[PDB]
């Protein structure tokens, strides 16, 4: 029916509907770290999110996305592997329901406890709907959470959950800086890719930092609280929103360091 992560309309069988699910350009991918190839023309990403501007929180059955003001060049990433401007347009998670599962994307087969997926379009294409038919219209920044010390940035987004438990639910969310969410090096993987949930565009530059963040344990907690149904629905916890890693094919990933 609807696709989502159990085990009738799971990753699995999302290919029945969106038959590009076995394409040729799929993420995740597991970065093999021997493997990625070091490539010094590669320039240093370029993030700036000071002149950001949050505007609500939202729970959309399968994560909670929180949505930026993309009218104007206020929260831009460029350089890396980039050509162009990318605007900042939501960032979501993927977790787990233990601490040793939850991200997409692993690093010689090791998963993270969560992901973080800032996403952007690129300013050439007018709106957000036209980048995805693109070949290069998005570049997700993906950033990996391990369990250790809390991260106050993220203290904010943690405490509105309670607000937006259920399907549909959102709420208001101004002046959340997303620079609080970031690790101290901005080292990098890159490789072309695709969204990791339905319709599983292949329109993504994908830009993996090597450094993961620190979250509790009780940070990440409060996430495995938020609900997949909606309001009045039997309960089904927010948990396992992550898609196995797929097949390399004709792919190859780029380091940013050595
Ligand atoms: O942002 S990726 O989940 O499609
Ligand atoms: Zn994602």
């Amino acid at each position: 029916h609807h696709w989502g992560y159990g085990k009738h309309n799971g990753p699995e069988h999302w290919h029945k509907d969106f038959p590009i699910a076995k394409g040729e350009r799929q993420s995740p991918v597991d970065i093999d770290t021997h493997t990625a190839k070091y490539d010094p023309s590669l320039k240093p990403l370029s993030v700036s999110y000071d002149q950001a501007t949050s505007l609500r929180i939202l729970n959309n059955g399968h994560a909670f996305n929180v949505e930026f003001d993309d009218s104007q060049d206020k929260a831009v990433l460029k350089g890396g592997p980039l050509d162009g401007t990318y605007r900042l347009i939501q960032f979501h998670f993927h977790w787990g329901s233990l601490d040793g599962q939850g991200s997409e994307h692993t690093v010689d087969k090791k998963k993270y406890a969560a992901e973080l997926h800032l996403v952007h379009w690129n300013t050439k294409y007018g709106d957000f709907g036209k980048a995805v038919q693109q070949p290069d219209g998005l570049a997700v920044l993906g950033i990996f959470l391990k369990v250790g010390s809390a991260k106050p940035g993220l203290q904010k987004v943690v405490d509105v959950l309670d607000s937006i438990k259920t399907k549909g639910k959102s709420a208001d969310f101004t002046n959340f800086d997303p620079r609080g969410l970031l690790p101290e090096s901005l080292d990098y993987w890159t490789y072309p890719g695709s969204l990791t949930t339905p319709p599983l565009l292949e329109c993504v530059t994908w830009i993996v930092l090597k450094e993961p963040i620190s979250v509790s344990s009780e940070q990440v907690l409060k996430f495995r609280k938020l609900n997949f149904n909606g309001e009045g629905e039997p309960e089904e916890l927010m948990v396992d929103n992550w898609r196995p890693a797929q097949p390399l094919k004709n792919r190859q990933i780029k380091a940013s360091f050595k």
